[PDB]
């Protein structure tokens, strides 16, 4: 019937991860505050539907350049790691950028985090 | 500082697995018999170094077709699902192919139905 599979995809994830930190079959550029960072499209688009969005025809969503966004860099990392660094200064960024990417694990953690400050 | 989010693991896998299911951003095809299945290369690669190995430099890999392999239908919806139909009949073709695909995850699992005995 089944494996574990809250253990098996953390081993898939993890080896995205190191897939991406080697440049290994990275096939598009995420920009943050200018700077290129290599990353899987596929992942992106797993992760967001607004990046789901623009990969299958970015001609049909609101033209709108995130790569100045306060968090963005917060966001890019959690992707891949499922980890999240947040600090009473930038929890209002990361919250509203992962809103606007319509990423729910990151919204209800800093949600989670909010309530509890 | 750092908060741990291992359910968003989970939630990359699942997409990935609804991306294969719709047709979206698949970049190579798994056979097996002869039959093409559509996939991540990215997704393969971090499942099993054999296949991780095998679009980094087919040229210098084994030549071995092993789309015939006994068990190997069983490995493509485990990578994505951890998804397994294990029994007395196919453990061994199983275990066999998770062994040259270095896939510890199934080789684990092959060898917990086999200690039923
Ligand atoms: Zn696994
Ligand atoms: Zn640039
Ligand atoms: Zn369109
Ligand atoms: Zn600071
Ligand atoms: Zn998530
Ligand atoms: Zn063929």
């Amino acid at each position: 019937g089944s494996m574990d599979f809250p253990q098996h995809s953390q081993h898939v994830l993890e080896q995205l991860n190191q897939q991406r930190q080697l440049g290994l079959l990275c096939d598009c550029t995420f920009v943050v505050d200018g700077v290129h960072f290599k990353a899987h499209k596929a992942v992106l688009a797993a992760c967001s539907e607004y990046f789901k969005m623009l990969f299958v025809d970015q001609k049909d969503v609101v033209h709108l350049d995130i790569s100045n966004a306060a968090g963005l860099g917060q966001v890019l990392e959690f992707m891949y790691t499922a980890k999240l660094s947040l600090s009473p200064e930038n929890v209002d960024d990361v919250l509203a950028v992962a809103t606007f990417l319509q990423m729910q694990d990151i919204i209800t953690a800093c949600h989670a985090l909010k309530s509890l400050a």
